[PDB]
């Protein structure tokens, strides 16, 4: 609408209603101009970390954590009084363009105002693009809305075949060039809408019942089992006279019970403090990609992590798996440490109710068919599927955790749900791309067809804004004596925590998932 | 509405009504980028000044003195024809916005006009924050409309749990940027209105009458009273008969009244002529702060000054408390001063009818019942709180002085007028905060999560403007002979008093109250 | 309720302790009394209290 | 505080869980409110308002200060009520009467 | 109650001879009476506790 | 019962009342082995923070 | 709190007595009154509009 | 109800139901009590044995 007419205004606030709540926050983004305004390719020809793919001048904006859209308070009313959570909508506006120039003269870069430039922006709806924004990985907005953050370069992984770099007819190259998408100049501002589809709630509660003892502890079962094989407590003596017994309140262990606890694939389990772990090198012949738990993809190893739902330590506790994941610590540095206390080890031990522990086994299966002479033989079960009568509860959300993830176009797939955590979606947030139109530099006068390779040096800033309704689940129980709440017990603190430090520098203390209020099976 | 476009034009003039005065007034100011765009706590362990808090990016408009809206000669119609005065509404606008950049070349600061560069301002409507502009302290609009002033920054103290620095679970963290606002670059422009709730009229007046005057002079009451136990003037002797009286015209210390005066906080007394006071410290074992009179609050000392309406010597009498206000003279130079006379000290002694005198008890009270073998004993009080029947009138405005307070939020109050002086509100005028917000500088090419330290050096400026309607009261009296006026008394001056000097420089040469007008009770 | 003490006296003459009409000593000064602005007056009745 | 090592009559106390028999030796039994959230507007019960000037000092006379044990409301004086207990009171009657002051 | 005791302090009690108004404080009015007055003024002030 | 919901900007996370009892031979706020219910600790109503 | 109701950046536009005499002892010094601006950082001599 | 390890003893998480929480109908011998409830729609249990 002008050059002196701001395209929008900053909203940044959530709103609570019975039935839901609606989060908005707005940050301020830089973008730089990546690659020189030019696709690479990409590969390295490694073992198990073989990649191959190309790398594009374009970037991207990721909502896909949970902070982003929270404040810890609207994370505390939300976890505290509340059953369920599922994105109903969202909506997105980029809006404040601003595009500078730079210009190194004598070593001196002198930041100056360019009006005419422009910015292109679109979104990908049709999802033609591969869609790397629910990897996991950094460059989501900040959690804190005084930080301006730096859009992520966009880049994408392609088809490796075997351990090789080398790629094949069936690999693709996509030119984000050849999309339709809107340019941009220092008036104009870009707005979206989108529409979630229906997917379950989000289950945010601990059970208060366990699977095996769903039962009525006073009352026995109609059935009867075999007790015993021979009189005595000592094993291949006695009688061997077969007893069978009612099945009577005090053996719970020997009900007849109508349903499974979860699936597992059991983990390696490692211990915090060094001295009693067994040795292992970071890299080499016998390295810890081996020793962990990994899937053989096309001769490629790859780490099953945080894998299938299953029960872990608890935080604090003495020991962890890859089944857990892990967050920097406020007091950590530099990409490396020593020390397990910096680190914040997400625990999923509220689902010990149905279901396995990921150091542990499923159980033990006998293994053969026994006689007078022949004594039974077990073995353990490291690895179980599903089966039917099966039940298991999903991966909890965390507040630095993705809200959602993209549920791979395939032929097959079975109980959709990240493993990470969030939301599996068929048709995700879509992607929006951003890039700085390229200006060339002074031309020669004569004509050359090579194509022009100086351009003048910009970048561009300006602010994004995120809506997102969310619907919500009041918790409707009759339990009796108090819930389990997130409280802050932090004390008494030098400094303030989920706040500034007298610095200005804000990290975020501790990890914390959703699950608090108790349910029962 | 464009770059070229003024938003807006200078309003500064005051039109009176019988009824009511409306003042205007605009300025110009200049905003800062304060803590290079981030929060910071603050802190220090003092054994009383102990405090605790955060400084935010933040700047905010405070309009609150009374010269900020009147010219000295519409203070003189005001408190001349007036008994009294409370403001009707209120309503502010922002406008001209300019954003400059700053850049530094060879030690040589060149300031550019930037366009595309906003500012945000909200006006905080739902008492969401800690407010501040209440505190009396310094960044008002200017008392002379030539003078530019300079926006001041924001920053609240918090909860302080004893004596010692460290926070608790109990403090909070107010982020600025998690409420919506409104971006304006070069041609937009903020406004908003208020409208104060209704409070009594501030009585500008002093009294004809004393309390204990309150009577008929020339007759009697039918009251009976003891005159003396004793015959003769000397103490214990005599011939110990009771002697009953009427109370007759001429003895008015034995009327029966049926008022009381005001409550009392005795204050100390110090003299101006430095030779007759005890020497006293600054800071130490033994200080100044211990022997004024201070409220002890979760053991934090804090002097009770002005502390509740009590009366005061005159301006320029030989002895002062802290329950005058002392605000700075003419000829006072850099934040200290060992003479008394560049000070300029607001008195109260026109309600020396119904208060008793700060530096003076409030009575004797009998401490025990005599007969005849004990005499009797009397104690001072030196604090009272109040009693059925008792009036006091509440401390005056002042030219100088602010205009509201902001009624805390509690349980209870009592006779909710703010010490300093003026208008106790429940929802006093929002206030109202501006910052500049950032642009990033040359950002790397590769991508990094940290965020983004390097920035622009702006800072912006512009115009603001105050429209306040404010009620008063038309003196009705019957008096005959001439009421005292405030006039400009002072005389053959080398040099203009209340207009600028050879130099430019404005200052206030005295302090003036609102309370000429006699009235009676 | 709230509370400002009295002077007791007696109304037998005996029992009272002798207090001069005025004068230095005067019953003005130990009777209860504001200060206001350097002028006693007494405070009679006073708040509300029970009485013999 | 509730854990403190101190406690006056401002303080309600209960029966705790342990406790039987109407008389104990020992306070680990009893449960103790506790108002220090009200540390913010109001004096501590144990320690006083503060400290007023006693006389008027000169070059003679040393200042002297008394300290307020007791001090009714003044004008400009905000104090927050004592706190609801899940075993407290719910209500009470204003006595009926010429006058209150605040009546909670 | 004048100080806090310990072991070796015994406690003190002062008594007090002057109490203002406290929240949650009950108290009636003195009395009218057939010679006594029926009204007074209330006198133009900025503030008043309990007018009677 | 009428209530008001908080309405706060307060940016960290507040206190809360919650059962930090931990391991227990027997669940408070419950009957215990012998029928008997207790109440095993006094509870006020203030935890959200506010500001003056 | 409320005697932290202010702004801890800014300063007071009031001005208290400092001190009646030089030196950190007690009845000793040159005896010269020393009045100074209030000024952040000094919290328990700012001037405050409500008392506990 | 949920039973953490090997051991008895509750944590935080256990819940009790007082069924006395909820309405109910109080019945004489003059009164009774009726309800109705409907299935939701499930797949037949499939009663024969495959002939391949
Ligand atoms: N995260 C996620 N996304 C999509 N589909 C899922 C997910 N988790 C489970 N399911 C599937 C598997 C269940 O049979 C069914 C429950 O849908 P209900 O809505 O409960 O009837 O939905
Ligand atoms: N400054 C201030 N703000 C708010 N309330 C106040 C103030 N001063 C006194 N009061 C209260 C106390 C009086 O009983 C009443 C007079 O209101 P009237 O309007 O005269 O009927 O208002």
């Amino acid at each position: 609408d002008g050059v002196g007419n701001a395209s929008g205004d900053w909203h940044c606030d959530s709103t609570w209603s019975e039935g839901k709540v609606t989060t908005t926050s707005t940050r301020t983004w830089v973008l730089p101009t990546y690659n020189n305004h030019l696709y690479l390719r990409l590969g390295t020809t490694s073992s198990s970390n073989t990649y191959n793919g190309f790398s594009t001048p374009w970037g991207y904006f990721d909502f896909n954590r949970f902070h982003c859209h929270f404040s810890p308070r609207d994370w505390q009313r939300l976890i505290n009084n509340n059953w369920g959570l599922r994105p109903k909508a969202m909506r997105v506006k980029i809006f404040n363009i601003q595009v500078k120039e730079v210009t190194t003269s004598n070593g001196e870069t002198t930041v100056a105002n360019n009006l005419t430039s422009t910015v292109q922006i679109f979104a990908d709806s049709s999802y033609e693009l591969p869609y790397v924004m629910d990897a996991g990985q950094e460059g989501s907005l900040p959690p804190f809305p005084n930080d301006v953050f730096m859009v992520p370069q966009y880049g994408y992984c392609g088809i490796v075949t075997g351990e090789n770099q080398n790629q094949t007819d069936r690999n693709a190259f996509y030119c984000l060039e050849y999309f339709p998408s809107q340019m941009l100049r220092t008036g104009n501002n870009f707005e979206m809408a989108y529409n979630f589809e229906k997917v379950p709630f989000h289950s945010m509660y601990a059970h208060s019942q366990s699977l095996d003892r769903l039962m009525n502890p006073l009352l026995d079962q109609y059935l009867w089992h075999l007790q015993s094989t021979t009189s005595g407590e000592t094993l291949n003596q006695g009688n061997a006279a077969t007893t069978f017994g009612k099945i009577r309140s005090g053996d719970f262990a020997f009900y007849r019970k109508n349903w499974l606890p979860g699936p597992c694939v059991k983990q390696q389990r490692f211990s915090k403090t060094a001295s009693q772990n067994y040795k292992i090198p970071a890299s080499g012949g016998n390295a810890l990609l081996k020793y962990d738990t990994h899937y053989t993809l096309n001769n490629r190893w790859s780490n099953i992590a945080p894998g299938p739902p299953m029960a872990t330590a608890g935080p604090s506790d003495g020991d962890f798996s890859n089944a857990q994941l892990i967050f920097p610590g406020p007091s950590v540095t530099g990409n490396t440490t020593t020390s397990a206390n910096n680190l914040l080890f997400t625990s999923e031990e509220e689902i010990a109710a149905t279901n396995p522990r990921d150091t542990d086994m499923f159980g033990q299966i006998a293994d053969n068919n026994q006689n007078a002479t022949t004594a039974p033989i077990t073995g353990n079960v490291t690895a179980m599927g599903v089966l039917p009568g099966m039940v298991w509860q999903n991966r909890d959300i965390y507040y630095q955790g993705p809200i959602w993830a993209k549920i791979p176009h395939a032929d097959g797939h079975f109980h959709p749900s990240p493993l990470i955590g969030g939301f599996g979606l068929k048709h995700p947030p879509p992607q929006i791309f951003i890039k700085n139109t390229p200006v060339p530099a002074n031309p020669a006068t004569t004509f050359t067809a090579a194509r022009v390779d100086s351009f003048i040096t910009q970048y561009s800033t300006g602010q994004v804004a995120v809506q997102i309704e969310w619907e919500i689940e009041k918790e409707r129980s009759k339990r009796w004596n108090p819930e389990v709440q997130f409280t802050s017990n932090y004390g008494n603190q030098s400094s303030m925590l989920w706040a500034p430090d007298t610095t200005g520098k804000y990290t975020e203390p501790r990890v914390i998932g959703s699950r608090y209020l108790t349910n029962h099976l």
